[PDB]
């Protein structure tokens, strides 16, 4: 009922955070759009979940979002709420082990395809006195080790939901960003097996909040699902889900 | 349903933020303790929502606190959150139009009030594994002009917000703090009386904000029954209900 | 040759951080008041710095403080900048160990002795065009373990710092904070030898920096001069003193 | 004196905020390698200060880098701080009127340039116990109108900051970053120029800040004296330079 009546785009939406987000709305009342660049994990959520249909979509691609708007619109007839989750965290690397290059795609994923799809989404979202919600990280507000690129993208969508939010706000469109800290998904996992004792590696990643788990999906979700049909007064704020990492002195 | 079982103290909840923040939880299906020093507003609380229930309690007392507490305890057999929003903001004062003393009794009710009902709670919040919510202010973290005492009293708040946080996470009980802006209340509207042109001070406050208005209790109870109800990993966290008033620059 | 021909008064000057802050500004050109509620280190400090001068003074008192600002003034003719370094971070105390006299005692030293300094200073700062510098510290920002009425003092004393930032600048007095994180003083030392291991502690208190040891007074006496000396368009600001201990994750 | 013996090259150096930090540098007893795109200004600063040198050199042009940390090598011998501050403010644009392709060139330069000179120099800086001094911008920390891809990249030139602090504090190389507000430059009054009232553009600059100007080059190159010469326990830190407009409520 909380957002029943209501259309939402996720993206990266097939699996981990982006799933619990999927979730989240579908279980608030809302219509959802999965977006990914993979069919598995989305299309079978749209096979479990009524109400969420599957659209692939490549964020980076500037024609896959145009389809992705225009279909969203085609088929629901209003776009009240954009999550751009799709993103991507590469393993560790040294900072002189980065390159320009590798610093550009991701700039491509992890911001401009935000950028993008916010752009297409606005003139509808403005229709609807809607809203955006940005997936960043806890990690572009205090930083990261052995993650340059990755920690300045994040940093980027912070500041631009900031900007964005003043910019729409004469038109009543809310634009919101969630900082989460460790959640266990699928890419937290690929990393972990990564690094040569991965049970160590996530005993680490659990021990870096005061409250000694990480978080769920599923919390990341029914934080944007406040955003969006409860936070009628927030605009360009920055909503930690971390557990505490942020908190007190660490071993550092 | 979303607090469906629960048992809630409000203080401070007779009227403004803390009437809103009542009928928010009442609205989710929890039990309210309606604390405050006056009757007036609190009384008629009581007989207009059913599961809500009004105790006399001026927070700067200890002893009125200790019978809160146990009150609820023996009325309601649980207690699962404490919502400290009792506190003040005096009129516009110069620095050397402050004293020593106006100081200490503004700390004693915007904090130590504070302080000492979350002290007498936290036996039994550990027990429910419940959680704690204070009602900070945004000037607290950005300043203002003519509040000396006020500011410091509410970046002690958020600040001691995150300590408790810190000190109560390995028991699972989550503290945290919701800071508002400008929120049109009875003390909002009180203050503006105070000045020589009231409605030119209450087109200024809505003007402070991106939004162009002020906020309503409503959303700052919406706010603090995210964070007690579907906030598992949020613990120490500041959430902005602000309108957007510390984003971008204005006339300083 | 920085700060010549001018009179600063440091409270808590006679050890630690404060005596590290009297030499930068003796090496600066200034001359010094070393405010303290104990004579060995101060009296020691004025006998071996020309240009530093020892009064007895309890920041808690405020008739110890008038007559500061008066013996001051009539000794050395202006007074250009006072640094609030008297304070005091108790022994570990879990939340229900603090009771809320020890509460209101702390208030009194850590954030009421800052406000009752600077009130009779403002107006011969404002003569003078000089300049507040408030020591905070990193936890009021970020919390701390067992410390919920130090967190708090120091929250209300960067918050406070703001809102007198604002008051003052009309006036063209500077109002500034620096928050120091782990600063090797008797202080640390003190607290050390309390812990079970006090090796075992400071090995502990020099991980927390990214930087892998502790600060130095005399870098906090630095940045103080900077502030007073060379910082003119900053006024409100939070310098953070602290090795990195803010950054990146950590075991928590 | 303070920077005696040390070499510093600073990129934007040859007008506005990077002319005040090469003076300040230059008055500290450092030699500075002046980096511009454009001759004028920096050719004429050469002439003008003993101990600057003058070369052209694109940051966003990787060869042009390379070019200048082997110049600045072969010339003087060793290089211990990198100030980035060549850097571009486009005129005010509505999110609707950016593009991804005019994001992705003021990132080549806001960001991409700061990154690329960092890493080419850090072998050198890891020699000399050398810092960063990143210039980024206050509204990448609380926004700004009409400014969505600027903004996002001083919200990434921040957060990088932080995450190559941490990278490199193993090494005892040091990485701050200074966010000026409205500073009084050739592109503050070329942005001026382009709106309707100039004057009233200014002036509304002006009152942005508590302290009612603007501030001043040599007040950016002063702070970044101090983070080079005297801040050897900061690392990751943002130092505001700003006059207070964060601070407090504002017309917004
Ligand atoms: N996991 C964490 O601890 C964590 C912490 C903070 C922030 N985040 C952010 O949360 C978001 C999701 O992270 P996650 O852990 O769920 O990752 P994940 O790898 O488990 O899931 C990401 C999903 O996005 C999709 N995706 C990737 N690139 C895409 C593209 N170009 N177009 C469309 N879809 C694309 C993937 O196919 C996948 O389904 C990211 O923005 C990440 O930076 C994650
Ligand atoms: N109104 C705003 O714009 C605003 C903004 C930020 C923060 N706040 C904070 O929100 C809270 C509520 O503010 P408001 O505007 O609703 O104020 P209000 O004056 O309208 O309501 C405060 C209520 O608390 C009660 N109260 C006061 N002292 C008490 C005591 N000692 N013991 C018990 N109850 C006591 C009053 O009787 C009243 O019912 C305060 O903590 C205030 O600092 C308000
Ligand atoms: N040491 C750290 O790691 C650290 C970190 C952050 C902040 N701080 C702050 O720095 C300041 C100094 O800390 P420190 O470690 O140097 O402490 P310290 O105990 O070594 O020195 C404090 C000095 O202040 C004096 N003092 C205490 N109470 C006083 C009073 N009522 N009136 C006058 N003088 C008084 C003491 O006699 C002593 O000379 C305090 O405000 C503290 O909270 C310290
Ligand atoms: N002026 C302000 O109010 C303000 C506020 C905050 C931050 N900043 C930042 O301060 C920095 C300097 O700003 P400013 O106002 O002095 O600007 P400016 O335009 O007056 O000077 C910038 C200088 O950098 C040079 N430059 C530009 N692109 C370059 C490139 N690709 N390679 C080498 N040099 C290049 C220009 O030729 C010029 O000499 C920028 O990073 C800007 O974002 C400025
Ligand atoms: O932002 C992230 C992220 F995406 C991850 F995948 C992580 F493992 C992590 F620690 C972060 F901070
Ligand atoms: O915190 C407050 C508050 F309580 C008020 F009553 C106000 F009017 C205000 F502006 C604030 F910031
Ligand atoms: O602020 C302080 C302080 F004063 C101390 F003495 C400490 F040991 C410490 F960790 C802090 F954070
Ligand atoms: O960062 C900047 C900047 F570069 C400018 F040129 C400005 F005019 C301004 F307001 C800013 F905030
Ligand atoms: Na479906
Ligand atoms: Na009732
Ligand atoms: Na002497
Ligand atoms: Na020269």
């Amino acid at each position: 009922t909380r957002y029943a009546g209501k259309v939402v785009v996720v993206t990266g939406g097939g699996r981990g955070i982006g799933a619990g987000i999927v979730r989240a709305f579908v279980n608030s009342g809302a219509r959802v759009v999965i977006c990914d660049k993979d069919e598995s994990g989305g299309r079978a959520l749209e096979q479990e979940l009524p109400g969420a249909v599957f659209i692939l979509c490549d964020v980076t691609q500037e024609d896959d979002v145009k389809t992705l708007v225009s279909e969203t619109i085609r088929r629901f007839g209003r776009l009240d709420c954009v999550v751009n989750n799709a993103g991507h965290h590469p393993p560790p690397q040294r900072p002189e082990e980065t390159s320009a290059q590798g610093f550009r795609q991701l700039l491509e994923l992890n911001l401009l395809g935000t950028y993008t799809l916010t752009k297409l989404a606005l003139p509808y979202l403005r229709k609807s006195q809607g809203n955006v919600i940005n997936i960043s990280s806890l990690v572009g507000a205090i930083g990261q080790a052995q993650a340059v690129p990755y920690v300045a993208t994040k940093g980027a969508v912070t500041a631009m939901t900031k900007a964005l939010a003043l910019d729409e706000s004469p038109y009543g469109v809310r634009v919101n960003c969630i900082s989460p800290g460790n959640i266990w998904t699928p890419l937290w996992e690929e990393l972990a097996a990564l690094m040569p004792d991965p049970r160590a590696s996530i005993r680490e990643g659990m021990l870096a909040q005061p409250l000694g788990r990480m978080g769920q999906p599923a919390e990341v979700g029914a934080a944007a699902v406040f955003l969006a049909s409860e936070a009628n007064f927030c605009t360009g704020i920055e909503l930690l889900v971390t557990g505490g990492a942020e908190l007190g002195y660490g071993c550092k």
